[PDB]
């Protein structure tokens, strides 16, 4: 029963972590204080809780757990990885470059590059409408969507959740705000839908921005950048690699096509150390 | 270098409190607005920064940076804040406290209960004053707007304020009508409006919409305007427990001329380390 916890404050292009290193201290989080220090009012203020821990399994380097700040272990943009990496490497918890790690859906592998990103594997898209899931009568590269009055044409993609991506001419004017939660809730998303707002400038380097599901807009949707690079590859627009530039900065996606893995690089940073008392 | 900070919030109005009496640092700008952000940097409402006063009379000097870059003149959130920061970081063992700020020199004073009294100063009830257009000084002022009939007081504490009263504040049409007596006419510099709720003479419940801000949750004047204006309007006596959002405060006012004094919380959140 320690007195206080250090933590680690850190962001990947703009997703806030709070960051703990259970391997070296012993405690146990109630959800009660995940919902204590989520809030920015008056808490630590996060938008997800990272938990390191040694290995509960063999054969793996760590074991670590996300929580959002209203107490659930969800992880929508998945983006905690690349902090992750970079916080046991700063701590020097391992001099591992090549990391597997045990999460909640099964194993990441990440690997640290020398100018410092963090490269993740986010496993296969999945592209059949009923799995994503969406409602269409068949699979497709693009679907015709009709959203009060507007018809829109819509990749849909699932990287574990829901993802609707729309072309636009430039990302800085496109309607986020007003079709962003149109889209989120249309019936023919019944789990609802991260939406992707992509300008395509050539086919390595595209501009996203992302309505994140039950959020809004968010500076850096990891998830929503692999969802649209491989919408946007699917159609031609782009290319493996993909340079996408989003509120928060600039993410790499590789993917070799259908069935292989998605790979996502990019930075994470830390802000500042705490302490907090419990 | 590696600057401590404390985190702190006065009714979830929440401050980033560095010591610079102990520390020495050049805090500029950008690393205010680098640190405010709540994506990338420690997150805060404000700043607030412990020098050393020019005056040996006063015990400390302290600024208030908002989370972009420009600074604060009066903010009574803050002053708890600081008090109970000087008090726990043993820069002082008074429980009486006067501190140079930006608007003047304010007493504080550190209750037994470690809630803190600040001296908020007198409310200005002449119309000029707040500003407000009126042909006269009244208690209450009947207002048309948009097609509406409203009553409400206009009171200032350094800033304009108007003051409804409501039968249930959780019923109020804050969000509505908060925006639209905002930037009424007759307020020509806008005002911060408060909806209240007397419970009896000496308790009483608010919401208030923040002038270019909106429902901010611990508009501590807005609790002084509130009070002064059911005072002045005798549906309330001195003191009044105020139950804002964000929790509770204690004013107490001994009527026209007099400062309108208030007490609240101040709790300190974690500790940190940033590098500048």
């Amino acid at each position: 029963s320690a007195m206080l916890l250090r933590f680690t404050k850190m962001h990947g292009l703009g997703n806030d972590f709070m960051v703990l290193d259970l391997v070296s201290q012993h405690a146990h989080v109630q959800p009660k204080h995940v919902k204590l220090w989520g809030d920015r009012n008056t808490g630590v203020g996060f938008d997800q809780l990272l938990i390191v821990e040694a290995p509960s399994s063999p054969d793996v380097d760590f074991r670590y757990r996300i929580f959002n700040a209203d107490g659930s272990e969800v992880e929508q943009c998945g983006n905690g990885a690349r902090c992750f990496a970079r916080f046991v490497q700063d701590k020097r918890l391992t001099v591992k470059k090549s990391i597997r790690v045990e999460t909640k859906g099964g194993i990441i592998e990440l690997n640290i590059r020398p100018d410092g990103q963090v490269t993740v594997d986010m496993g296969p898209p999945r592209l059949a409408p009923a799995e994503i899931p969406f409602q269409a009568e068949r699979e497709a590269l693009s679907y015709e969507i009709e959203v009060n009055g507007q018809r829109v044409e819509l990749a849909a993609v699932s990287m574990g959740n829901p993802h609707g991506v729309l072309r636009v001419e430039n990302v800085d004017s496109a309607p986020v705000h007003s079709l962003g939660p149109q889209l989120e809730v249309h019936p023919r998303f019944p789990k609802k839908a991260n939406i992707g707002f992509l300008q395509v400038l050539d086919p390595h380097h595209a501009r996203l921005r992302v309505w994140e599901r039950g959020v809004g807009e968010t500076q850096a949707c990891g998830t929503g950048a692999c969802a649209a690079a491989v919408a946007g590859i699917r159609q031609g627009w782009l290319q493996s690699p993909v340079q996408i530039d989003l509120p928060g900065g600039r993410l790499h996606i590789e993917w070799a096509g259908p069935g292989q893995p998605v790979m996502m690089t990019g930075p994470a940073v830390r802000v500042y150390e705490g302490q907090v008392r419990l």
